[PDB]
């Protein structure tokens, strides 16, 4: 029985330096040290570019340990897109570059890589062409992948050929067992033993499992134990002593657990119980092959903010294709984490997303400014992109006519890099990969869910007797229909003039009409508001601006002011809002209940500053945003 052992080491771009060092001391270093003392042990390893760059910077000696092991036949470098992008989600031309960059790093390490670790095992029958042009010969995918096609675990112990266009590529399957056995008391000896007599057993998983995961810090025993009649070799070695099984076509899948996360909240809940139920009735093992959930690509459906971010980098990637310096930036913005969310923080970790927006912005700072209308995120309606030498503002007429994007070319930060508070299927804790935790009351107390998307200049109408804690959480009574409703527009001399004719839906529906004349300025923007109510009524009009304060742990405040500053060192710059008529300001942290390995993640995704003004029949003022 043949055995292929390999690990996948990666750290997302933007991760904290200390997080990096930890992973290093916790597993990257130890693993390779223990590997060095078993000259017969061969590991198939893949280091991501962001990690290799950090290592090259902070721990050079480590790269020498690698050249050493490679030179003594203990390692085969597995490659992929340099910045860990999901190959299927970035332009065809970017893959070639992404792969080639890492392919070149490996060469400088002394190895001629022939294989690619499919990031997040997201597969689409089209990576074949790219991988082939990149000179890659085999891809590592999950056994699951073959199941969803028509095969059975029983016939998944050999590598196959998969094609598209007229080209083929070798696909290796990752046994689900091993990725759950290893690491955990050499039982693999049994599964391996029980493999009898080509035929391989392939194990490939995150290296963080070897020391960084929850108290995972067995190996030394596993190494000589493996080194009997078990023939353990390296991918490359295999694809020279054998030829793939035969041709088989794969479906758009990923590893099993993606099926649940990739589903929208409700379907994720539904799917989990369906899997629990089959298991309970002990029928999941004979039918699993026919049980499937969502597809990675649909996180752009599940998290709108991720979709916008993704479609914005696509526009820029094309506009910067032949611009080497700008291009490097756009390629960094393709680091996968931060675009989705499963078990790890992902899109819920501000610094991971602050890094994507940084690179999207740096890549386009020097391009030529141009205002343009178009359906950016593909929701069937058209945004308005106003841009000057200092900012890029993207307005969504069809949605409150609000500024959904305000990127600072100067700071390479997106002021609206915020997340709406959403309910995740795993927020439902019952019973009271396979660890869990209940929601502590201290959180339950502050756990609210938005019905509004969070942009800049969202217009509300509330009761003059409303409370901040009611608005803060979502227990308040929104009176107007101007937050999530469309506005008409007309391009102005330096911006857009929007307006809508909704109403202040209270005991009686007093038809209303809001007007905002937004125009970019050399230092931000300035919006001139006008709200005339048809019939007199006692109510408060409020303009909401969601800023991406990420490093300043803020708390709910209420105060009178005509002007005020926000200061997020390590976050957004230092901005200042300037009204021309003092108002009641309501400020509050946007807390998100997210999941991770450790446990629950209550994260400040931003901070809402909404200016309340009193109104009965007529109201006028001017909100000014100044970058400092
Ligand atoms: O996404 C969560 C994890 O799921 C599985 O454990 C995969 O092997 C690993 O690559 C991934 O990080
Ligand atoms: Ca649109």
């Amino acid at each position: 029985i043949n055995f292929i052992f390999g690990i996948h080491n990666h750290q997302p771009l933007g991760n904290f330096g200390w997080v990096f060092e930890e992973a290093y001391n916790r597993s990257y270093r130890p693993f390779m040290e223990i590997l060095e003392e078993f000259p017969e042990m061969k590991v198939n390893v893949h280091f991501s570019g962001p990690l290799l760059e950090w290592i090259e910077e902070n721990k050079p000696d480590y790269l020498d340990l690698l050249r050493s092991l490679i030179k003594r036949g203990q390692l085969e470098i597995v490659v992929a897109g340099f910045y860990e992008p999901v190959l299927a989600a970035i332009p065809k031309e970017d893959r070639l570059v992404q792969i080639e960059m890492l392919k070149d790093y490996a060469r400088k390490l002394g190895y001629d890589a022939k294989g690619v670790w499919l990031t997040e095992r997201v597969w689409q029958p089209e990576l074949v062409k790219s991988l082939r042009e990149a000179g890659i010969e085999y891809v590592v995918v999950d056994d699951y992948h073959f199941m969803s096609a028509g095969l059975s675990k029983e016939e998944l112990f050999w590598p196959y050929y998969t094609e598209d266009g007229g080209e083929v590529i070798t696909v290796f399957p990752i046994d689900e067992k091993l990725r759950y056995l290893i690491p955990f008391r050499p039982v693999k000896k049994t599964i391996e033993y029980l493999e009898s007599l080509s035929k391989v057993a392939v194990f490939h998983d995150d290296g963080e499992k070897f020391g960084v995961w929850p108290g995972t810090y067995w190996l030394r025993e596993f190494f000589d134990a493996i080194t009997e009649k078990i023939n353990l070799m390296t991918y490359s070695e295999y694809l020279s002593k054998f030829t793939p099984r035969g041709l088989v076509y794969l479906p758009i899948a990923s590893y099993f657990e993606m099926s649940e996360w990739s589903l929208p909240a409700k379907q994720a809940k539904l799917f989990v119980e369906f899997v629990e139920q089959l298991k309970e009735e002990g029928k999941f093992e004979k039918y699993r092959v026919f049980v499937r959930g969502g597809i990675w690509k649909n996180f752009f459906f599940k998290y709108p903010e991720s979709n916008f971010m993704h479609k914005r980098m696509l526009m820029v990637s094309k506009a910067v294709r032949d611009n080497p310096e700008a291009r490097k930036y756009i390629l960094k913005a393709q680091c996968n984490d931060a675009y989705w969310h499963g078990v790890f923080g992902g899109i819920y970790l501000p610094h991971l997303r602050r890094t994507v927006w940084e690179n999207i912005i740096k890549a386009q700072r020097y391009l030529k400014p141009e205002n343009k209308i178009l359906d950016v995120d593909f929701d069937g309606r058209a945004e308005i992109m106003v841009e000057n030498d200092g900012f890029i503002a993207t307005i969504k007429p069809h949605y409150g006519g609000s500024i959904f994007e305000l990127s600072s070319k100067r700071k390479a930060v997106n002021y609206n890099d915020v997340l709406p508070r959403r309910w995740e299927h795993y927020h439902e804790v019952p019973e009271a990969h396979e660890l869990g935790k209940q929601i502590p009351e201290e959180i339950r107390r502050e756990l609210a869910y938005d019905w509004q998307l969070r942009a800049i200049l969202q217009d509300h109408f509330i009761k003059p007797e409303e409370t901040l804690d009611n608005y803060r959480l979502v227990k308040y009574h929104e009176l107007g229909d101007f937050v999530n409703q469309p506005y008409e527009y007309e391009m102005i001399e330096n911006g857009v003039k929007l307006w809508r004719e909704g109403g202040v839906y209270a005991e009686e529906k007093i038809p209303a009409r809001v007007e905002k004349k937004i125009e970019l300025t050399e230092d931000g923007f300035i919006a001139k508001y006008r709200v005339l109510l048809e019939k007199p009524y006692k109510a408060l009009f409020g303009v909401e601006i969601n800023l991406a304060v990420h490093s300043v742990m803020e708390k709910p405040e209420e105060f009178e002011a005509k002007e005020f500053e926000v200061n997020d060192p390590y976050g957004i710059g230092k901005v200042r809002i300037e009204l021309d008529k003092a108002a009641k300001v309501w400020k509050f942290p946007i807390k998100t209940l997210s999941q991770s390995e450790a446990g629950w993640d209550f994260i400040q995704q931003g901070v809402s500053y909404t200016m309340l003004f009193p109104i009965e029949k007529e109201l006028e003022f001017t909100v000014r945003f100044r970058e400092l």
